[PDB]
């Protein structure tokens, strides 16, 4: 218990971030898989009023955001799930940081929205089972435009700069964090991307992006400091091998353009 690019490599803590089907992965869209059973995503609870407050905490790895109860996800029959908590990937100042990337690409920053089954009571029963947990991905990209709901969350950072700092924040609602379009997706089985890197975890990595401000981006990757004088910066892990596994699509095929 760490800090990004510290010593020893997690494996050495941790033998199970060694294992064969870890996350994050490069998304090859084109070698997706298109299941038209997968279904668009189901969300209820997640729009939040001010009241009570929320625990945003410095926890020199991320910056998270504790959720309270009633925020259920579904995945599909079979597949339902409580969300816990949320938390941020980024870069550094002018460097990129999502974990996912997309044919190699990689965005300037990611969002996780981390999820409990409705078949477990607790994380550490659920842990390295089969579908236990489930993680909703979404790429943050720059764009023009202030982000509102953002905002909300990246205007309290420098009150949690230093390491294991935390603050309270108004309710808010979450889904605005995430795209509009639940109906077009990735999905795929992995693992956490943080020691103990626990596998059996479901990955939905969202297709469309949200967007922030250049200076939003800057406030997420420039604000926080990490275990002992660290700067909290770069805080995503290296993309791990697919091993033979396949990465299912909600949506079937479509060209990117078209000539005239
Ligand atoms: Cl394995
Ligand atoms: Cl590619
Ligand atoms: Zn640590
Ligand atoms: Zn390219
Ligand atoms: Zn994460």
């Amino acid at each position: 218990h760490w800090r990004y690019g510290g010593d020893p490599p997690w494996p050495r803590v941790s033998p199970a971030c060694a294992g064969r089907f870890q996350s994050p992965v490069d998304i090859r869209p084109q070698l997706a898989a298109f299941s038209p059973a997968l279904r668009p995503l189901e969300l209820s609870g997640f729009q939040l009023p001010p009241l009570p407050e929320l625990r945003l905490r410095n926890n020199g790895h991320s910056v998270q955001l504790t959720l309270p109860p009633g925020l259920e996800m579904k995945l599909g029959p079979g597949r339902e799930y409580r969300a816990l908590q949320l938390h941020l990937h980024w870069g550094a100042a002018g460097r990129p940081g999502s974990e996912h990337t997309v044919e190699g690409h990689r965005f300037p920053a990611e969002i996780h929205v981390v999820h409990l089954s409705t078949k477990y009571a607790r994380v550490d029963e659920a842990l390295g089972r089969p579908g236990g947990l489930a993680v909703l991905a979404a790429f943050l990209e720059e764009g023009p435009e202030e982000n509102s709901a953002y905002e909300q969350l990246l205007s309290r950072l420098e009150e949690i700069a230093e390491e294991g700092s935390e603050t309270q924040v108004p309710g808010l609602d979450i889904s605005a964090l995430l795209p509009s379009d639940f109906s077009r997706y990735f999905q795929y089985e992995g693992s956490l991307t943080t020691p103990p890197c626990a596998q059996g975890v479901i990955w939905t990595v969202f297709n469309q992006t949200v967007s922030l401000s250049a200076k939003q981006l800057h406030t997420l990757s420039d604000t926080l400091w990490g275990p002992g004088d660290s700067r909290l910066q770069l805080n995503f892990r290296a993309t791990q091998p697919l091993n033979g596994r396949v990465i299912e699509a909600s949506f079937p095929a479509g060209v990117d353009s078209s000539p005239r």
